[PDB]
């Protein structure tokens, strides 16, 4: 089917005021419109999320402590409800895959703001899916461990979380070593790759391609929740891993192949430009439609600057992710993925 897009002139506005990342929804949006991308999916404006929607996932006291701190509690209900209304399109079966860019506030908990993320959407997501599929595989690329949807899902093997994320001393959270898999019944249902600075993409997508087949395997999803955080993308202010958004795409067109209800999310991403970039490409990715090298004039052509071009280059640093090390992490999987039927 023709893919959801959630849009609004409203949700993009109230997005622009978010904090680290000021006029990056508009950026977005913008960048998919001047390759005119928009007229290959189906619009669908987001709901904002209700108090009871919010609170299938935080507790009620945390919610009311959200609304006392706040402008916060009405972005946290807009972009929740923009992840729910996905969701919903997806339950209905109006399109295999549903894009809200604006989402993937990952590190969020049940009582507890963190990491900038005061509402966990991807978690919200997640359980309204859980509402016609059975079986739900969470797929987070971003540059972070998506730590609050692993901790909101660790006791249950109903949803698997898989996340890709640096692991390094005094890197935020700190948290997602290989030897993390959840407890209880969820035990083995928590995956975790540790990778260090400096990959680029064709290790990474050999990586994810190899945690992914057996994952898909052993687990059987019936429905798909990907992050696409784009602060693994070489130039952005985290400086660390060394992608390009063709290697990111690569792991996004193998999870398409499955053809499985796919509800899609941004992240995290600093660099305004290469983060519009990067999704841009990753919704060309999604249409099937590839897309010219040279930026077409719109309102922000001029943060494309001084090349103007849709690719991305990456940086002179070296790989620091060994090969007998990335051997001993995937068989470490391997060992843990016996334990999932
Ligand atoms: N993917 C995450 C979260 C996210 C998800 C969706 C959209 C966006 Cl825009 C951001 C991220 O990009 N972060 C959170 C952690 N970061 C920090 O500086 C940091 C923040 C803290 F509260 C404490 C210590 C830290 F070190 C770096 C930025
Ligand atoms: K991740
Ligand atoms: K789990
Ligand atoms: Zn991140």
């Amino acid at each position: 089917l023709v893919p959801v897009y959630i849009y609004s002139p409203e949700y993009v506005s109230m997005c622009d005021s978010l904090a680290k990342i000021p006029k990056r929804a508009s950026m977005v949006h913008s960048l998919i419109e001047a390759y005119a991308l928009h007229k290959q999916m189906r619009i669908v404006k987001p709901k904002v999320a209700s108090m009871e929607e919010m609170a299938t996932f935080h507790t009620d006291a945390y919610l009311q402590h959200l609304q006392k701190v706040s402008g916060i509690f009405d972005y946290a209900a807009a972009i929740g409800g923009a992840t729910i209304t996905a969701a919903q399109c997806l339950i209905d079966g109006m399109c295999k895959v549903a894009i809200n860019w604006s989402g993937g506030w990952h590190h969020a908990k049940k009582d507890e703001a963190s990491g900038f993320c005061y509402l966990n959407d991807a978690v919200l997501g997640i359980l309204r899916l859980r509402r016609k599929f059975e079986r739900i595989l969470y797929v987070d690329l971003d540059l972070h461990h998506g730590d609050g949807v692993e901790d909101a899902f660790s006791f249950t093997s109903k949803v698997m979380t898989v996340s890709l994320h640096k692991f390094s001393p005094g890197f935020f959270p700190g948290t997602g070593d290989v030897s993390d898999v959840g407890l209880g019944k969820g035990r083995y249902y928590s995956v975790n790759v540790p990778i260090q600075d400096g990959i680029q993409d064709e290790k990474y997508y050999q990586i994810c391609e190899s945690v992914l087949k057996e994952v898909y395997q052993a687990f059987n999803p019936k429905a798909v929740v990907l992050q696409l955080g784009a602060d693994t993308i070489a130039g952005d202010p985290m400086c660390s891993f060394n992608m390009t958004p063709v290697g990111i795409g690569k792991c996004l067109k193998y999870i398409l192949q499955w053809q499985l209800a796919t509800l899609i999310l941004g992240g995290g991403g600093y660099n305004l430009a290469n983060t519009a970039r990067c999704w841009t490409y990753l919704t060309g990715v999604i249409l099937g439609k590839t897309l010219s090298s040279e930026i077409p004039d719109h309102e922000f052509f001029t943060a494309y600057g001084p090349d103007y071009v849709l690719e991305i280059t990456p940086s002179c640093r070296p790989d620091r992710n060994e090969p007998h090390r990335i051997q001993q992490i995937l068989n470490y999987i391997k060992g843990n993925l016996k334990h999932v039927v």
